[PDB]
Parts: structure tokens; C-alpha cells; sequence
């Protein structure tokens, strides 16, 4: 399937590893130029080397940035604009009795992470994409988590409604269980066997499997799709 | 229907007018003692006089408080505890290209309004209600608005799950169009005719109509209901 | 709370036992005259007797009727009209799909056709029947007793879940139409409520998985955040409220009544 | 993107025109062999000819069949098996309920029974039929073409919405069962997509409200945030992706493809 992505410029946040990284791969495969970023500069360099060597015809800008900080995010965007003159795709992918436990500071702190992180990065790409009349934004979306994720889901709806007139489409993807660094991490922090028993597919998803969907949403082929959140979860949501 | 509310202590935020006020009325009618609050002290005194005179057998504590400020909210709760020794009910009711328009400050500011406002007031009543083994919390729940409301809806789900074991039930109610001060306000800021045409009931709801539901959720009769958000909207959500 | 129900005429289908029976009790207690029904005569008489003796101040009409059959359902409504001249409240409550098989390919057309000709058409038909009556008087309440499988379908409930989703959508569409006539249509999704059908459901899934009802119950309970199975009285409360004058601005919605089951 | 579809055998129901036809084109283009069908012979031949000439490298089998009838649907699958020995992809696509009447009380049992015996049982039956086939080979994709009325029901769509909600629930339940067999079941809800049925829908609602199709279209458009009606190609893209090896971790979901209609 021709996805019409040749020479599109894709900013993928959190692309030094896991889902972010595979997405970057898959976009370069469709012929995108990339902006990959992350805060670990060494992790990112590795990502960068691997990418450049697999995709020698594609431009790849690497920028060390924390997309939870305002200044870094503005510079990320301005640096990408300086480099390519356009940004066509944004994949927002950054990190997310008990309840009565959580202070005001604890709540404000998670709002100023990924919540405000995705909103701000969106705000920042919107004028560029509207100018181009071409845009794709894919948000990669557990009490604190669920509140932010619900907020993001509705943010997606409302922003899609507004920018659809400019062919700037915005959607979200909900991972179930995906074999990423954090996950081989946060089950060595056999237990896996108990998760498999909860996934109707009896199997954990690959980052490749996850990326396939994001790339399709980021393509020309998805031109009539906007405002939706799609679970990618091996059937967990059944 | 006997709602089992005799001598229950109900904190109703925003009860100097509109929905908040009618809820307070309806709770006193079922035999609750009240804590009513608001920032307009004069509006609140009027509410208070009207209440006291309609319900002379019921205790009514009035406290001037902004339930969007941390300090006011802690004092509101501690003042109510000092007065009655318990708080049985909490009704959280406080006030809620364009998008790329909104700054980080603009977003953080609305998070620190009603979003954090309901979460904090909940956190603050939870230990009291758990101790009593009896609790009812009803959250009265448009881009900024919709994001906070989505966040609150999911917050409701998660907190209900956690405190259900203590018979502290928490639910939410979504108003459609209700004839409140703000609404006779924000359609004189005939236009009404265009809203009626959107409400399948061809009529705007009364605060009485709205309160009936909240009071039922706040009652003993609702002992098996928790974690849900109910629209009260004359059929708008059809 | 005054529900404004004194002398309303209420038809509760499947009211000889379980959820429907307790709803009828509670509507009687608010001052309604009832029409109650069931398929088994002896059960129904037992329910009628208990109601008549507990609420002798209220008229109660009991009719043997299968509200999955058109004839009986048409007759039910006419007999209710001949007696009372009006019907103010309908509670659609009747048996949903059986618990025998859930493996999908193994279900034939016939098994689906029956499903659809049961509770599904049952509630729609009875709704079509009471609508003109409620409309002409501009007062009407219909409460569909559905099931949470309609929202979140379960392994033992493929058929049931399909029926329930459908009825949840029907609810919205009809509420939209009748709204301007003060005829309000809502639905309630019981989670797990202690009735004969639930106890029968326990009995047999134990036998089938080679365990006891008790351990089945224990399992269910671990999934309910309130850690208990609801009572028919707890469930009737909400149904009675929705059937009331107090619910006058609520239409088109389906509410889970489930001890938090939906929040888990 | 390589979709991994080379030599998959795909059955697209209702493929002589509109959404189904464009899906078939697009599956052919990815390297699938097709089974296409319809009720009208002359239309079908026209579709077959166009496909055969456009994609002569691919086997195409065309059969006249009403996939609302059990006989024809059973025969369809056997004829498909006799030809290819396997079926890898099913796209459930057939006519839903008529646009004539939406006022509810005015719909009889028979009108509902037909509804339920149409697209509703049609998709369920055909699903039951292809399931063992896909299961034995551990590869299967089924994509149900439903409708947004299933999520958000509309005044001109009471019946349709009821059917669609039901099918959306069916989707979840069957996906859960077949998931471990790498047989994936999803659904797509078209918003407004420019087909013969949509143009026919325009024609007649104009006539009925005493306006022109153009002004009906203008009205629809004002409600679509993209301010345009979708193309069958735009819609086929997503269906083809879901039928693909690339969609290997997606099951049990229904996706709106609607130019933002759901976000409004
Ligand atoms: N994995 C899963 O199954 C699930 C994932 N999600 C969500 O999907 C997204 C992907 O997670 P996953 O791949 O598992 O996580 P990983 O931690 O495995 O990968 C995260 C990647 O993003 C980078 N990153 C993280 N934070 C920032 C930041 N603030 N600024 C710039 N780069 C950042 C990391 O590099 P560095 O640390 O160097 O910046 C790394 O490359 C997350 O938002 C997560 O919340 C949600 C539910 C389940
Ligand atoms: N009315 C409607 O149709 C809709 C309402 N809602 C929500 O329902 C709730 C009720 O709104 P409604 O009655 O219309 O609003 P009104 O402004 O009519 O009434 C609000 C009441 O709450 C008080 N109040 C407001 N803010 C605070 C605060 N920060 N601290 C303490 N008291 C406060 C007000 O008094 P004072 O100003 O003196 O504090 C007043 O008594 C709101 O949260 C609103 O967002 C949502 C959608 C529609
Ligand atoms: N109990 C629960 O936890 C749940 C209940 N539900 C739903 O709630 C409703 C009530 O269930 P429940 O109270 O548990 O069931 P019970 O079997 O315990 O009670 C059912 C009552 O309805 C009568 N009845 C059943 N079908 C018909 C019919 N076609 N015509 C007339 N009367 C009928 C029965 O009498 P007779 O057999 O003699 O007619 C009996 O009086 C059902 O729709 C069920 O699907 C859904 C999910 C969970
Ligand atoms: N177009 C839209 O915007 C929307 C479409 N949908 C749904 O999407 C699907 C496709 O609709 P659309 O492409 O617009 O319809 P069209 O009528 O334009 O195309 C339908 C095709 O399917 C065939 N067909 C219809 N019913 C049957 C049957 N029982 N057996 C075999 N073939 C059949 C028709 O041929 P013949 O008549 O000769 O059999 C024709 O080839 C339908 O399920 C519809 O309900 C839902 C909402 C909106
Ligand atoms: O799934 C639902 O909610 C149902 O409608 C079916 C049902 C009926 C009775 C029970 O005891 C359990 C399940
Ligand atoms: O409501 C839906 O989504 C449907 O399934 C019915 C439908 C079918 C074709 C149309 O052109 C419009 C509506």
C-alpha cells in the first residue's frame, strides 16, 4: 500500500527506544525524513546510528530534548522548522489508601508532564501544519495515568474538530501490552504468565505491530480519519 | 421514598445559588444538616436566611470559602468537622484558530481550578468518610471544560473503585441545560429558542429537577450505585 | 422524597419473582396501582397474594402472560387498559438469553432468531404498545431492565450482550422521539443482583466448571468493588426513582447499578 | 507499506458497487484473490468485468448471492472453498435497514424481524461460517462494515442504529473468542461515504422534506468537520489495513471512518 509519505517530515518524540523508535523506523521506511528526540543523548545517538545506517537516503535530525519542558519543546519545534522548512507529522510519545495519599503537588506535577506536554507540542505544530494544509498528529496514550489519558482523549476530539478544515488530522492510539524497554523493565521491577492470561491473544504485542497502525494514521491513506482513539491491545479492550 | 438521610451532614459547595442552592434545599428537606459555602458572602447570607427559614429544625453552617484555593478548602473541611463531628455527603460543585491560542499558563490555570478543586476536596473528605464507613460524593460535571470534565469522569471511576470497600460511593452528574443564574446570565451576554430546538424535551431543566437526582445519589437508597456518571439533560445525549 | 406516584398505573412485566417482583412492591409502596405478570400461574398467584396482603390499599391486577409473545403482549395491554383506562409506567423486565452455550460458531441462526424474538423484540413491542397511550396523556415512564453485558460483554453472555447493546441503542432513539411528550425512556443495567435467576446461574456454572456455587460467588465478589452482591431492593430503588415525577428531566440514558463493576 | 496480502483469499460481500466494490479493488491491488458477490446479476457482471480487466493477474470468482439468506450464504462459502480451498479474509458488507420510516410505534414486529433477519443475522451467520475455516489455519481477518448510528443513533436510523450497536457488541465477543487463533475481527463505521446508497438516500430525503439533494448534502457537510463527504477509496484503505498482516495485534474494536463526525 502506497502511503504517500515520500519526503514528509516526521517529528517522533521519545524515539530513542521502544515504540517511539520503531515508529521512526517505519516512517523512514515509507520515505519520511525524521526528527527523533529524547533526553538520553547516548541512547539517542545509538537510535540515530541504527536509523541512518538502515535508511541512508533519508534525512534524520536528532535533537536532545525533554518534551515535558516548555523551552526544550519550543526549541525542538523551531530547530525542526529551521532544518526542514516544514513539519508534516507529529507523534506525541512521552512518559506518563492510595488516592487520598496524593497531594496537590503530586497532581500538578503529572499535569505538567505528559498532559501539558502533548497539548503544548500540539499547539506548537498546529500553525505550521495549518499553513501547509497538511498535518497528522498521533498521540500515544494507573489512577494518575487514567485521568491524563482521559483528558488527552477528549483533547484529541476537540482539536481534531477544529483543525479538520485544514487537513490537519489528529488521532490517538492506545497501547495494550507492548514489548518495550520499560516493560522488560517494569516486570523485572513469570508474572508475564499472568499478563498473557489477560490478553485474549495470549501474547504481548511488538513495537512493529504498534507502529504499523501509527504510520497508517500518519499517512495520506488516512485522509478521512480524524478525532478517534484506537486501542492496539491484542484484544484487552474485549 | 425514605432516603435514610435524617441527620446526615452534607457539604454542598457553590450553594449560594443555582444548582448548588437547590441541592442544599432538597437535602435539608430529606433531613440533612448542611454546610453551604461560596465566596460571595452576601449571596451566601441570602441563601442561608432562605434555607434556615424554610428548614428551622435543621442545622446549617455557612462558610465563606473559595473551593479552588487549597487553604480555604482545608479550613472548609476542618471547620465542618469541628462543627458536626462528621461529614456524610460531599457535593462538589464549583465553576469550570482558538485551541493553538491557549498558552501553558492558560491550561495550568484551569487545572488548578475545578479539576484540582474536586480532586482535593475529595482527598480531604475521604479519610473522614472511610472512618464513618459511610460516604457519598457527587461531582457536578468548551475545549478546556471538556478536558477537565473527561479527567473528572475518569477520576470518579478510579476513586469509586478504591473506596467502595468502605461504603463511600462516588458518582457524577452531568447537567444539560439548567435554568441557573449563570444561564440567564450567559444568554444575556431568543437564542434560548435555538437551544430549546436542540433539547429533545423542548424545554430547559429546573434546578429542582437536577437536584432530585443528586439527592437520590446522596442517599441510602443508592447504596449499590457507584462509579458512574449520569447525564441529566432532557435528552441532549440522545 | 415525594416521588409523585400516588395513583399512577404501573405495569411491571416479569413481576412474579426477582427484580421485577421487588420493583412492583416498591411501586405499590409509593402509591401505584399495579399490573403484574408472569408465565407460571402458581408463582404469579404466590406473588399476587403477597402483594395484595402487603398493599391492600392498592389495586393490583395479575395476568398470566408471556411478554415474549405478541398475542399475550397485546392482550396484556388491553386487559390493563380495560381495568385502569390508562398506563403511566412500563418496566420492561423479562428473561434474556440462556446460559448454555457461548462458543459462537456453535450458535445457529435459530438460536439467534429466538434470542431476537425473546427479550429484544419483547421490550421493543411492548414499548410500541404503550407509547400512544402515554403520549395521548403527556405522561409516561418506561424503564428497560437490561444488563451490563450490553456495555461490557462477558464470556458467558455473547447473546445477551448483543441483545443488551441493541436495547441500549433503542432506548436512546425512542427517548429522542417521545421526549417532547413527557414520556421518558431509560434503562438500568444490573450488575449482579441476588435473584432466583442469579442463584440458578450459580448452581449450574458450578456444576459445569466442576466447583461449588459458593466459590463461583466468591469469584464474582472479588470483581465487584463493593465486595457484595446487590439486593433487589437496592435495584428497585433506582427503577422507582426513574419511574417517578422526580426524574422528569432524565431521558435516553442507561445506568449501571452494579456495585462498581463498571468502574473495574 | 507491505501488507502481506499476496495470495490471500478474500471474500467481500456486497462488492458489485459502493464501499464493497472499492474494497475489492484495493484488496486485489495488494495481491488478493477475490470472491465478490451481489444480488443483481447484471451489476455483478459489470463489477466482475471491471475487476477482471483491471487486475487480470488475480483470480476473481463472482457469485450471485443474497447474503441475507442462509442458503445462499452457506452456498457462497462452499463455492468459495471449492474454488480456493481456503478463505483468509471476510468483509461483512450488506444492506442495512431501509430509510422509509423512523417513527417508532409505527414499526411492527415484522419490520423489526426483517431488520434482524437482514444485515444483523447476515453478518453473524457468515461469521459463524468462516470461523472454523480461519481457525484451522490460524489466520483470519473479518471486517464488519457497520455504521456510526451504532454508536450515535440518528433520527433517520432507529433500526439501523439498533442493528449496528448489536453488531458492535458481537464484534467484541467474537474477537475475544477467536483471538488466540490469530483470527481477528474488527468493525468500521462509515460516517458519510459517497456511494450509490448515499446518493439514493439523498434523492429521496430531498423529495421527502421538499428540498433538493444538493441542500441535503450542504446540510450534511456542515456537520462533518472536514467539510466533505468521504470517498470509497478513503474508506477501503482502512478496511484493507485491518485485513492485513500489519494489523496483527488489533482485534475487537470498531473504528469510525467519518471525517470527524464522531468528534462533533
Ligand atoms: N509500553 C506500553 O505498553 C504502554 C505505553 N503507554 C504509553 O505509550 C508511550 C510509549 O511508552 P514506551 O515505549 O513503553 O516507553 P519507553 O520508556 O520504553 O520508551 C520511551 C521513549 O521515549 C523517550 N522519552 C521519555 N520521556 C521523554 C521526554 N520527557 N522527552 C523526550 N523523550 C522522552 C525515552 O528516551 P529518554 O528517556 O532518553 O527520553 C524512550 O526513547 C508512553 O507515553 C506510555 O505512557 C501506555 C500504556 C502501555
Ligand atoms: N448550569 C448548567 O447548565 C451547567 C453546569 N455545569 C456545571 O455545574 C456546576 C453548577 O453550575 P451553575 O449552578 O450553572 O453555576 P452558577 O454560577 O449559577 O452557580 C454557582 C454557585 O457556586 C458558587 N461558586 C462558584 N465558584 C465557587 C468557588 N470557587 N468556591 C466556592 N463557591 C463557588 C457560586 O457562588 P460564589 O460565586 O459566591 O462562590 C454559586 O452559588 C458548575 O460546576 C458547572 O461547571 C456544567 C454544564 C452545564
Ligand atoms: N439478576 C441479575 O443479576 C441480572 C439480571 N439481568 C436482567 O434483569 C431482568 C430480571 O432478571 P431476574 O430478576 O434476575 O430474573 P428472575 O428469573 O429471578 O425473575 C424473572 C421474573 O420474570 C418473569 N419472566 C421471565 N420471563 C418472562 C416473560 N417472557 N414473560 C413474563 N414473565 C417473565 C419470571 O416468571 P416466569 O418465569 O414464571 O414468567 C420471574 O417472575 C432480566 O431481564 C435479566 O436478563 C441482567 C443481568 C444481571
Ligand atoms: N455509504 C455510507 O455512507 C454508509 C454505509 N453504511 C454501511 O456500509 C455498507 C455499504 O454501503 P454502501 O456501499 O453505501 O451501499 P451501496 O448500496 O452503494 O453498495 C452496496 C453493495 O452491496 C450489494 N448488496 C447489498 N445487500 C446485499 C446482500 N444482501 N447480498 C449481497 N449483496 C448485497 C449491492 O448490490 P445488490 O443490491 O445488487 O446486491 C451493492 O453492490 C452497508 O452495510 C451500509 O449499511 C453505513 C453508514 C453510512
Ligand atoms: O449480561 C447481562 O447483563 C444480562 O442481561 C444477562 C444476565 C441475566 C441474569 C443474570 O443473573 C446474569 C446475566
Ligand atoms: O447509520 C448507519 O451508519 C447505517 O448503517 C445506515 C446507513 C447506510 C447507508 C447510508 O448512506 C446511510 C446510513
Amino acid at each position: 500500500m502506497d502511503l504517500g509519505l515520500k519526503d514528509k517530515v516526521a517529528l517522533i518524540t521519545g524515539s530513542s527506544a521502544g515504540i517511539g523508535f520503531t515508529i521512526a523506523e517505519k516512517l523512514a521506511e515509507e520515505g519520511c525524513h525524521l526528527i527523533i528526540c529524547g533526553r538520553n543523548s547516548q541512547r539517542l545517538e545509538q537510535a540515530y546510528q541504527s536509523l541512518a545506517q538502515a535508511y541512508p537516503a533519508q534525512q534524520i535530525l536528532r535533537l536532545v530534548a525533554d518534551v515535558h519542558q516548555a523551552q526544550d519543546s519550543e526549541q525542538l519545534i523551531q530547530d525542526s522548522l529551521n532544518q526542514y522548512g516544514k513539519i508534516d507529522i507529529l507523534v506525541n510519545n512521552s512518559e506518563g489508601n492510595l488516592i487520598e495519599n496524593l497531594s496537590d503537588e503530586d497532581w500538578l506535577n503529572v499535569f505538567q508532564g505528559k498532559l501539558i506536554g502533548y497539548i503544548r507540542l500540539t499547539n506548537l505544530v498546529l500553525p505550521i501544519m495549518k499553513k501547509q494544509h497538511w498535518g497528522r498528529i498521533v498521540n500515544i496514550i494507573l489512577v494518575k495515568s487514567g485521568v491524563v489519558n482521559a483528558a488527552l482523549m477528549n483533547f484529541t476530539k476537540s482539536v481534531a474538530r477544529q483543525t479538520a478544515p485544514y487537513n490537519v488530522l489528529i488521532n490517538s492510539v492506545n497501547p495494550g501490552v507492548i514489548d518495550t524497554p520499560r516493560h522488560r523493565e517494569y516486570l523485572e521491577i513469570l508474572i508475564r504468565e499472568r499478563i498473557l492470561k489477560t490478553i485474549p491473544m495470549n501474547r504481548i504485542g511488538t513495537t512493529e505491530e504498534f507502529a504499523n497502525l501509527v504510520v497508517f494514521l500518519a499517512s495520506e491513506c488516512a485522509s478521512y480519519i480524524t478525532g478517534i482513539t484506537i486501542p492496539l491491545d491484542g484484544g484487552l479492550s474485549s
